[PDB]
């Protein structure tokens, strides 16, 4: 039972992303196959996350998601133990080794503030930072951790991505799905 939207993701996002997308659905007993609008938002996310994590210096950022959660927590209890940062409650997407704080970086198909209102009253430390396949953006304190021409790529991608689904139709389910 193979969907459109399955197919595009897999046409839409590079093997490595698409992968780790898939480990990380099953590993939580969600089915690719089935919950294709989710599938297509966690590559979304996992390479908003990657592209973020190379708009720093060499050193800069720690890549949280994208693992194994036994290993995430591993690498966040390593970084908490040695920054002597608070542990977060949950696991965040980023480390920034220049600003010393935990990033969680949220891509929503809804308005800038609700999401960001979401994610912060679940969280109770760490920094937020919000894209929209609309283009806007929110961060925490207004802190937006990097320069304008790296956020600006990633929202072109986003924006892409919005167009690519549009044109097969794919956009209303996505868009409705959240
Ligand atoms: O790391 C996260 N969860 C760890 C566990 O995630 C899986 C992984 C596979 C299956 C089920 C949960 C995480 N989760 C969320 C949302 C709200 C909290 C649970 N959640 C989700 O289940 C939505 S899946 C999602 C949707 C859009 C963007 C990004 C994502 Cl991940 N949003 C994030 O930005 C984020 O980083
Ligand atoms: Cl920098
Ligand atoms: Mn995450
Ligand atoms: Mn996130």
């Amino acid at each position: 039972r193979g969907s459109h939207m399955e197919d595009f993701v897999r046409q839409c996002f590079n093997p490595m992303i698409v992968e780790l997308a898939e480990k990380a659905m099953k590993e939580y007993g969600e089915d690719p196959k089935i919950e294709t609008n989710k599938f297509a938002a966690i590559c979304t996310h996992l390479e908003v996350c990657f592209m973020y994590s190379d708009g720093g210096s060499k050193h800069r950022f720690e890549i949280i998601e994208g693992r194994d959660r036994i290993m995430a927590w591993t690498v966040v209890n390593s970084i908490c133990n040695t920054t002597g940062v608070e542990k977060p409650k949950f696991l965040p997407d980023l480390y920034d080794y220049k600003e010393n704080r935990f990033i969680e970086i949220g891509v929503t198909r809804r308005e800038v503030h609700i999401y960001y209102l979401e994610k912060a009253n679940k969280i109770k430390k760490t920094h937020i930072h919000i894209f929209s396949f609309t283009g806007e953006e929110m961060a925490t304190k207004a802190d937006y951790t990097l320069d304008e021409e790296s956020r600006a790529r990633i929202k072109t991608r986003l924006f892409t991505i919005r167009q690519e689904m549009a044109s097969r139709s794919l956009w209303d389910s996505f868009r409705q799905s959240e």
